[PDB]
């Protein structure tokens, strides 16, 4: 199987919920052709699903090398640095997620901009305590 086969067979994983049979479909995916950043996106999701932040750090950090005008990864990268309450690069990722939306016409109703909002209210939240 090619690696885009290999990225669609994780992708119909991912829908049916199947998240470490996903994230094995991915890394298969990166083995055949590792110069691809939406396979490290879909994986890095995949163990944002998992409750493994680390680990989705390290996958949306190689997504942005290989493409540092991804959407997606930011947006993944941003929710993931928000559940480990990184509240400030969080906001920052998020932020250049929707920079970026724009310049590409990603901008879907108020989708991004809610993300935002959500996270800068939960950073107000945590500096009361
Ligand atoms: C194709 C696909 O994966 N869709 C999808 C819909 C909803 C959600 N999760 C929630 O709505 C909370 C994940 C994936």
């Amino acid at each position: 199987p090619s690696a885009q086969e290999l990225k669609e067979q994780g992708n119909r994983l991912f829908v049916g919920r199947k998240y470490p049979e996903a994230a094995a479909c991915y890394g298969r995916a990166i083995t055949r052709n590792p110069l691809v950043a939406v396979y490290y996106t879909n994986r890095a999701l995949c163990y944002l699903k998992m409750q493994q932040h680390e680990q989705a750090l390290a996958d949306c950090r190689r997504a942005l090398e290989l493409d540092g005008q991804s959407v997606k990864a930011h947006f993944f990268l941003g929710q993931c640095q928000l559940e480990m309450e990184s509240y400030d690069e969080a906001i920052a990722n998020l932020q250049r997620a929707y920079s970026l939306a724009k310049e590409q016409r990603l901008n879907f109703g108020d989708d991004i901009p809610s993300a935002l909002r959500i996270a800068k209210k939960k950073r107000w939240n945590s500096i009361e305590e």
